[PDB]
């Protein structure tokens, strides 16, 4: 499947305790480039899928502080099954592997950029993967909600800076992205 560079923020999401994993099924996805450390920010989002009986994985720029104690308190006291990880690079790139997750989930990519925010999200905009595994360090995504048109189009719009690049880590990096999204 598709896999993603980063872990759980927090071992507490763990539903393995053996293998110290987080295993879903059916799982939404919310995917955002923003901070979510305020708990009014993840509330609202929080309540909707609460009231799904799906796991939730979340993908941010970071998750922390009261957000991230209000997250792991509703996994442990079993409201519902939540995990949150790191988006993956930095800056563009990250922004980029961002966009290419919320094609790949049919999320809609929460984007400080486009003026989107955390706070307003619902259920509409998240994102589905088949099979959600979470280690401490590497995330892996099957999903099956992708429009194969988005696929293609992406793909056409990555091929053209892989034919342009001169680098061999931008080489590596999209020619890889390629093969995530195929």
């Amino acid at each position: 499947g598709m896999e993603i560079d980063r872990g759980y923020i927090s071992p507490q999401f763990v539903t393995n305790q053996e293998r110290l994993l987080v295993e879903y099924d059916n799982c939404r996805v919310l995917v955002t480039d923003q901070k979510i450390d305020a708990i009014r920010d993840i509330i609202p989002i929080l309540e909707q899928v609460t009231r799904l009986n799906a796991p939730l994985l979340i993908i941010a720029e970071d998750v922390s502080g009261e957000a991230l104690a209000t997250l792991v308190v509703n996994k442990l006291r079993g409201v519902l099954n939540v995990c949150a990880i790191k988006a993956p690079g930095f800056g563009e790139r990250r922004k980029s592997l961002l966009q290419d997750i919320a094609i790949v989930t049919g999320a809609e990519f929460i984007a400080k950029d486009l003026g989107m925010k955390v706070e307003q999200a619902v259920v509409e905009q998240l994102g589905v993967a088949r099979k959600v595994t979470v280690a401490n360090n590497t995330t892996t995504l099957i999903a099956d909600a992708a429009s194969k048109d988005e696929i293609e189009m992406r793909i056409a719009q990555l091929k053209k800076e892989l034919a342009e690049t001169d680098s061999v880590y931008d080489t590596e990096k999209l020619s890889e992205r390629i093969a995530k999204l195929s």
